[PDB]
């Protein structure tokens, strides 16, 4: 009731060691959640069209045009690593574990409190906060997944990552179908390229409402709500990275001459003339057997067009790629297409005492060597007469379509039946944990935003909303917006995310990479003298594994 | 042995035995060796000749029987390929027996002389990596498997494996100005994997009276077809009805469809044309696919050729047109080359598969969506049109038509030099096939077998000295027997 | 028999994960062991006296005088970490484990081979090696520990640390009682200080022989020998380090003024005048309560005389200390008394391809903060009148005995009933694993050479010796030394050392120290281009733990 708590705070992470090197990881997360009443009680169909930006020739990548339904509901999303693990737990997992299985998820709301605000007309303004013991919090669990799936991690709008910091839900909204055409252009393009919002296709209209699709629980201060346990059906997530490219697959050539002294220039030598060597190649018209030409079982990674923008009914979108760029591990400045860039605020890692709306950002450079170095690619004539002449080779420095800044690698695609690739690594703390699989007939082989993909279903989205607190003058048949008592709710959210992981084994003489605190990064993991906190991103696939 | 089961199935047991000759290793230590043929790649336009890499050279030797020639003589192969329609890989086992170890004493006599004596107490070190902890290094790729002749003694191959390295090689051509970046960058510490047999695999010491058997390993692979498909997209489904049939035999007596092309009935995917032709009629899917050919992609370790699943079209008619996708094998006198030949020039052949799943890029073209026929120059891209200003490069060199509709076959077995089975990659997303072997190991396939002559020390050994160990010159002859079972 | 092997090589390390976070670590180690016949078949009582060195005034620390029995036997000692774990295994243990229990030890000898050498009188010298199928290797296991305990790790004379490198045993010898007096001196000392070897005390004479005390097995090429499993009875060894000194024990003072901005100089302030504070002190005649004077439960660590040399019957010896020096963690050059220094050759970590007899060396700097910073000590008069005047304080810069280079800290001892200290950390790879407890009535609280101390008994020492291979001209009643066929043996040694360890837990928000491969140390863990190997030392108590 009014004076009785309905739940307990718990933010402990439990590691229970099972038999045969398996560990049962239970991540308990609890948060105080602050919820204001919605700006409006009505659903809105809102169109955004930043014509001012895209009207500048060459700015088509800046398109924000879309249509969305703005709802009075708020989304409680815990689908991000930082919600469940602090840096120490993450270190333990990524240093001691080799693979991760997502097992189950459950959440509850308890200790609901609803308050009203009265602001007097006194010349020196003043306001008072009073409990509304009979007011209700509306809670809806879309366990059947009737609503569109809108994971908040993509917008950095999940629950906060600090147990001792109150957090907020995010106002819920979803895309509403629209037709939009945007012809690309460049600086110096003559005229005005077609840039039009065409409207909505009636056959694609889907207006969803929570009230018509999901049972809604009314929670007074003495009530609680528990979702029950949901069990996942996902593939395991590897906590190791592969390093072998095509060049490091299989038996190396036999070295007939080995170095006799230590030193930088004391190389070995194969010792057999290149066109007199033994082995197998797929180049049926040459006798050269080299590390570049020797047959490999398949292809590790693939080349794809990079910063290619494809257009469909709704306008242009960047073509996604599975893996990051090669060479970024050596030079951070070379991080580009395929290296996810995260931008987030003070709830999710940015130093909490900073000021301004400029977000904290980082580009994740995965340890896996499955990318491409397009500056190193080339195409040459089938005749394969070496050394190749200018007319018989296409180089990455050769312009395509007359454009000095575009080469064939920009439009190149080597994905095929022989392609082998890995799933995206977890991105702590801002990365998404699980994602919903598409309801297309043919499904993608992976998702680029989360390591765990929901093959059949994963937990229903949790929606909350302050129930309307009407004054005595309400008139439903009037055009003016409803008159409401200013009401807001604080409730406690507790979730339990269960993983299963395998303890790693030492396979090599040498030690392996391990996440460690050091003098440089020390102060990223403790509060500042004024309580300021931050959570820096951490890599997750530290240890290597042999691909082949 | 061919044992005929019920309902047209045959149990093929291939027994193979070899005398194996093993010298003691050159060195007892592991070596991390870097190869860098900068002299070759420093010539502009020779980037395809890159041999730069790093490898761990081990004192161990690999006994590899993963090649068709190890198990079947030509008569057996004829029987299989003429009478069978599909092949299942069932099991594999191997053993080492009748171990013999000998020492060599070479006198200082002015006329040199040497004597061979049995070392009855010396041991052969044998390690079976049944857990597949070691890198997978199939010897067939280097033509370094056991020999293909039962009556010819054979040797194992000195074992080594790749060690991670970073390498950048900017491509160039003749006439390229300056020196393109050509650098060996070193090793990434996070990718370092130094494997040793001693720390990972139990090691058996075999004296002359001892033997070793691996036990039977059972495979889990897909069946391998011994038939070839010939139908391309043009030969799928119902042909057009011929309203006029020839009345006499002769070369020029063709049939005729007899319906004007834009007045025909049927289904096409060209939604803006009324022409229904054998080229434009809808087919269920695509047989084969076009891929960039002699395209070299670069990654952390340097450039490598982009592999392709099927060979070139037209090679069946003209051998000289065999190119990308037609595997070329080079091998020595242990593996097919006339054993009485002299010199180190290997025997070679390009395998031309019977399957018609390839492409004839000279016959491709792209034309404008408007599809106004006959197409004009500006509305068609031909294989003879230069790309990037290069007269020797056309769009087919960079073309890729792989998609959801692509259908293709597994690589055919290549007797005798072809690999039999291969290990599947440990990536999250796995390739649909391998180009080197018809049988791919989905979970695991037999552990690699390693052998090494145990060190035979003299009386003057000093472990705390920098000089390399002083050993009695010792070598071993042992008999290897394997059994490979097919269905 | 002759053609049948009697054992299998195994150098695998197995980690078996038990229930409740406990792991069963099995370290298998195998080595090829090379043994020459002894130089002499007789026991020798040999006296060493480097009078030439100690005769120089001020060189008394260089005394090597002693007496020892030189035996024809050789000792097979596997009591060092490097014998059992490669760097990867050690990384796994020290990064994932919190404590270590020594469980059991067993060893065996197999595949014995004995060979004879015949060197012809030919003008160009030549030699031939022939198997002596009937010769024997003599093997004795002192399971009753009748022989003196002589752990080889102290002399860096254990089995080698590389499975693929043949190793040797060490010629066995033990101390024989002697009386020796060496009066200390300095440069400028007048005359010749007494420097005399007095002989042997008859009541302390102990002449041990293997033959009279231990059953001896004769192994021909077809025989093997197994010790059986020995189970230890030792205390657990912690793999965490304490950092709290007396200054960091208990409740800190309450800060009445907290900083308002981030920055280097924004300190907090206690905000209460020092002599007006509340709390408890052991200084019964002062009202000052400060972090230096506030009562702490006990004392962490202790001060001891450093580079003090005590003399007894056998001459001077350095006074050992339990913990290393304070400040060495910040500056390596300050490593001194209490920081063990290891010197070793190419069998035990030194780059195997180096030349010369100069050994590789390192000083182990433990992570635990249990030492002392003597430059920071002082003593002041009981009156405690502050600020203290010169006459009322003894500073570390005040000479003692008139010596400008000696201060009271050199002779200071604060060990008492309140002292708290930790056991010595394991030193990989050269550190001793276990040590035998003294047979004195009152036993030391720890040993400085090994973390595991043998309370009742630990495995008997293993002795080997090539049995005498006589020629036909042997005459026992002649004074000349015995005429023997030049014979030597190669045998395979295999040992199994079993540990039990507890998996660590994450107790803090922040991550902890972890051993990791990196660009700097990368090439310490892989062979050189000519096969050269090395094993660098690794720290073992990386993770912190709270003392109080």
């Amino acid at each position: 009731g009014v004076g009785i708590s309905t739940g307990t705070f718990n933010n402990q992470t439990e590691f229970k060691f099972l038999e045969n090197g398996w560990v049962y990881i239970t991540a308990n997360s609890s948060r105080l959640v602050h919820l204001n009443m919605p700006e409006s009680e009505n659903y809105r169909r809102v169109v955004v069209n930043n014509l001012d930006k895209t009207a500048v020739n060459g700015n088509m990548a800046l398109d924000d045009t879309h249509a969305e339904i703005v709802t009075p509901w708020s989304l409680v999303d815990a689908n991000a690593w930082g919600v469940w693990f602090n840096p120490g737990d993450w270190q333990l997992i990524v240093n001691t574990m080799s693979e991760l299985h997502l097992v189950s998820f459950e959440q509850e709301i308890f200790n609901v409190v609803l308050k009203t605000v009265s602001e007097s007309a006194t010349q020196p303004p003043t306001k008072v906060y009073n409990n509304d013991l009979t007011a209700s919090l509306m809670v809806a669990l879309d366990s059947n997944n009737t609503m569109p799936f809108t994971p908040a991690a993509m917008r950095s709008e999940t629950l906060g990552f600090y147990p001792w910091k109150p957090t907020i839900p995010t106002p819920w909204r979803y895309y509403f179908q629209w037709d939009r055409t945007l012809i690309p252009s460049h600086t110096g393009t003559s005229g005005t390229p077609t840039n039009i919002y065409h409207g909505t296709d009636p056959d694609d209209v889907q207006f969803y409402t929570i009230e018509n699709s999901v049972p809604v629980h009314l929670l007074r201060t003495g009530d609680e709500f528990a979702t029950g346990t949901f069990f996942f059906d996902c593939k395991p997530c590897r906590l190791t990275h592969t390093w072998q490219t095509n060049r490091a697959l299989g038996l190396p050539p036999f070295l007939n001459s080995l170095p006799q002294s230590e030193g930088g220039t004391n190389f070995g030598y194969i010792g057999v003339q290149q066109d007199k060597r033994r082995g197998v190649t797929q180049m049926g018209n040459t006798n050269y057997i080299t590390e570049a030409t020797i047959m490999r079982p398949a292809e590790v990674g693939y080349s794809a067009p990079y910063y290619s923008f494809e257009a469909s009914t709704q306008g242009p979108f960047k073509t996604p790629i599975a893996a990051g760029r090669g060479g970024a591990q050596t030079d951070e400045n070379q991080a580009a297409d395929g290296d996810p860039r995260y931008a987030f605020g003070r709830q999710h890692g940015q130093k909490t005492t900073t000021t301004g709306e400029t977000p904290e950002r980082f580009t994740y450079i995965a340890h896996q060597d499955t990318g491409r170095y397009p500056e190193g690619d080339w195409i040459q004539n089938i005749n394969f007469n070496l050394p190749v002449t200018d007319d018989n080779v296409l180089l990455p420095t050769d312009p395509i379509g007359g454009k000095t800044g575009i080469n064939y690698t920009n439009i190149f695609n080597t994905y095929g039946p022989l392609t082998a690739l890995n799933n995206v690594p977890p991105v702590y703390p801002n990365g998404q944990i699980w994602d919903k699989e598409f309801d297309t007939d043919l499904k993608p082989r992976l998702h680029v935003n989360a390591p765990f993909v929901c093959q059949n279903n994963c937990p229903g989205q949790l929606f909350v909303k302050v129930a309307p607190n009407l004054t005595n003058q309400y008139d439903p048949d009037a055009s003016a917006n409803m008159s409401r008592i200013v009401t807001y709710s604080d409730f406690w959210w507790k979730g339990k995310l269960v993983f299963k992981a395998k303890l790693r084994a030492s396979h090599t003489w040498n030690p392996i990479q391990q996440m460690s605190i050091n003098v440089d990064n020390q102060f990223n993991y403790v509060p500042s003298n004024i309580g300021g906190m931050k959570i820096v991103y951490e890599k997750s696939q530290l240890a290597p594994r042999k691909l082949y």
